[PDB]
């Protein structure tokens, strides 16, 4: 096959020897039977977007992109049954006329339902669990046992394991999700100091349906975004200083005119995100320069306070348009009833570590919250139904297609992430997002990662027993899965 599959950020790519794209469940069953019989690789792939290339296998991959129909809406239960190849956007568009939406959304909507659930993807909202916990039922095509129906009523132990199964336990053909009524949100964006955030944090998380913090390294600016249901006819309030787009961008444009080349015709057409990339591109690993870029960004956010009203699917998405390295961890932050400071303590220690080690850390460091999941492979697995997890995402941008700048940033990010891993993750019980975890080549570092996984997931041995039972010739797993779970 001549199909090349590249991830979002162009950090991983694969050209599979065999690429299957069945149009029917019947065709997929035949593919899985035949691959099992011959011991041929068929790793499942959705949109192929994962930052770590989790789906990729040079031997063989199977895509259900052509199996993308909404099969049934249950009005009374507010549930949707969809083929696993549908993109989130496609399900959202199909649910609009039914007055339904998904209980939550990440920053993008071009993921397939299969790829979304299999990694335990999440949005924000301390009372709202990750998407795997929103799965009511599913159908799973397995090498060793054929097609199996799973739910709380049908083999709940395997259901909970396979709905967040990393593509290793079977090919998911159909998913039933728990929806909520279609609704408008009021989004409030405001800037705070570390000290102001600490004062109001406990209440803010419990009194706002959605909260996200955007921490700006080397500044005392935190951008707070809250979203709440908008009563029937309420209008967006208006902030008393009104800044034009040009006034918001002024600090970034002024800074860019002070680099080795306030606006030209070429600088003028740059969005905020394009301007941030143009600034970092000057000297992306020079910490003194990144301090100045981050301070100019804080000034942009200070000029961007205000309110927006929109349908939840429009409002909860946000811009990750630029290629980047990301790492995100989930760690426990008590419960709705028993608050914990760990979420803010983590961020204080991270900011201190960045400053001490001289990390050229750009903005933002994204902080979200979810409820716990009952899926044993969820990074937010908890037996507590009112558990709260904090999710912290660090980033470095790849502002150009220049191969040598990209390598240097790649190495810089490996070191930034390793410092968080060695200094913070064990202390806070932090677990890496499955779509962002990288396999170290250093077999020492690999064994330390395997030990962290066994500590974070007491479910690991049961996952590997299900892999042996359902996929004994290992046709669904790639080198990454084999490296993480030997
Ligand atoms: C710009 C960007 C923003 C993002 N924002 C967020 C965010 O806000 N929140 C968040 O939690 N994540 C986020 N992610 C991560 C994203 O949700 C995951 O990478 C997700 O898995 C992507 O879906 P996909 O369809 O591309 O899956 P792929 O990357 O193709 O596959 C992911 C996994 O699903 C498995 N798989 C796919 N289809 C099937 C199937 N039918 N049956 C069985 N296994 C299957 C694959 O084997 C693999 O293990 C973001 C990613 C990007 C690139």
């Amino acid at each position: 096959d001549e199909h090349t599959i590249t991830n979002w950020s162009g950090t991983h790519a694969v050209r599979p020897k065999r690429f299957f794209q069945p149009e029917s469940v019947e065709e997929l069953e035949k593919i899985v039977k035949e691959a099992h019989e011959k011991g041929q690789k068929i790793r499942p792939v959705g949109s192929g977007l994962s930052p770590n290339g989790l789906a990729f296998s040079e031997d063989g991959m199977v895509s259900l992109a052509l199996m993308d129909k909404v099969l049934h809406v249950d009005k009374e239960k507010k549930q949707v049954t969809v083929q696993a190849g549908a993109r989130v956007q496609q399900v959202v568009d199909a649910l609009r006329p039914h007055g339904l939406t998904l209980q939550n959304f990440g920053s993008i909507s071009e993921q397939q339902i299969g790829g979304f659930i299999q990694v335990g993807a999440h949005g924000t909202g301390a009372r709202i669990p990750p998407v795997d916990e929103q799965v009511v039922s599913m159908k799973l095509v397995t090498p060793a046992k054929g097609t199996i129906e799973l739910s709380e009523e049908k083999d709940p132990e395997l259901f909970r394991l396979a709905r967040c199964g990393l593509g290793a336990l079977g090919v998911v053909t159909e998913v039933t999700l728990q929806c909520v009524p279609r609704h408008k949100l009021l989004e409030h964006t405001f800037v705070a100091t570390m000290k102001e955030v600490k004062k109001n944090h406990e209440k803010l998380l419990r009194e706002n349906k959605h909260v996200r913090y955007m921490w700006i390294p080397y500044t005392d600016t935190v951008v707070v975004v809250t979203c709440n249901p908008l009563p029937e006819g309420k209008k967006a309030p208006k902030v008393k200083p009104q800044y034009s787009e040009d006034e918001k961008l002024q600090p970034l444009r002024n800074l860019l005119r002070e680099a080795a080349p306030e606006t030209s015709p070429e600088v003028s057409g740059l969005s905020f995100t394009e301007l941030r990339d143009a600034l970092l591109a000057v000297d992306p690993l020079d910490t003194e320069w990144v301090k100045r870029v981050n301070q100019a960004e804080a000034e942009f956010w200070k000029r961007s306070e205000g309110y927006r009203v929109g349908w939840s699917d429009e409002i909860l998405g946000f811009d990750c348009g630029g290629q980047q390295w990301v790492s995100e961890v989930a760690f426990p932050a008590g419960t709705l009833e028993k608050p914990s400071a760990a979420d803010l303590e983590y961020m204080e220690e991270l900011m201190r570590l960045i400053n001490k080690e001289g990390i050229p850390a750009p903005a933002p460091i994204e902080q979200r919250w979810t409820a716990g999941s009952s899926s044993p492979m969820s990074p937010a697995y908890s037996p507590s139904p009112d558990s709260v997890f904090s999710w912290v995402g660090i980033i470095m941008y790849l502002p150009t297609e220049d191969e040598e700048q990209r390598k240097a940033i790649t190495e810089a990010f490996r070191q930034y992430r390793k410092l968080c891993e060695t200094r913070l993750w064990d202390k806070y019980g932090a677990a890496e997002h499955w779509a962002k975890i990288e396999v170290p080549e250093d077999p020492e570092e690999l064994e330390a990662l395997r030990e962290r996984l066994r500590k974070r997931y007491p479910g690991v041995d049961k996952f590997n027993k299900a892999r042996r039972e359902l996929d004994p010739k290992n046709i669904l797993s790639n080198d990454m899965i084999d490296s993480l779970f030997p």
